[PDB]
């Protein structure tokens, strides 16, 4: 689904049109923002860290491993969705690219199953 770009430091400079539809931001609104405002707590406040550990310890949690994490909308309302993190650099600098899936349907149904 959405596809998200963000630098070394958590600062999203790439929001595709698939993301705006799924998190509710627009492109101009959700650039210049850190990627934590697409999260809820206590991921949201530990975000930052996430990175900063990465990027000295170099130990991957989700690169190229992939994880199933819970998104935060724009109207509050929280969705299961699956990360897939790439490794980046350009102009010298790391960029890391996000690949989200939606799987709101697939636990619903899931969900619904399980209610019968
Ligand atoms: C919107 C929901 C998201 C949640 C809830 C989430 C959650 C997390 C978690 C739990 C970790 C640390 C994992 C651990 O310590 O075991 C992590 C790491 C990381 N996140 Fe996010 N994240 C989200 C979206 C994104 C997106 C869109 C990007 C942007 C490309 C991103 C980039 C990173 C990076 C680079 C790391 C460190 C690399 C790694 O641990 O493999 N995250 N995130």
């Amino acid at each position: 689904d959405a596809m998200i770009v963000i630098d070394g430091h958590g600062i999203i400079q790439l929001f595709s049109t698939a993301a705006e539809r799924l998190f509710g931001w627009s492109e101009l609104e959700a650039i210049g923002q850190n990627v934590n405002i697409l999260m809820p707590e206590p991921d949201r406040s530990r975000h930052d860290s996430y990175i900063s550990r990465y990027r000295t310890t170099s130990d991957p949690h989700i690169i190229g491993i992939g994880r199933i994490v819970t998104g935060k909308r724009r109207d509050g309302t929280t969705f299961p969705m699956h990360l897939s993190i790439g490794e980046m650099q350009s102009g010298g600098e790391p960029y890391f690219t996000g690949f989200v899936r939606d799987l709101t349907e697939h636990q619903q149904t899931q969900a619904r199953l399980q209610e019968l």
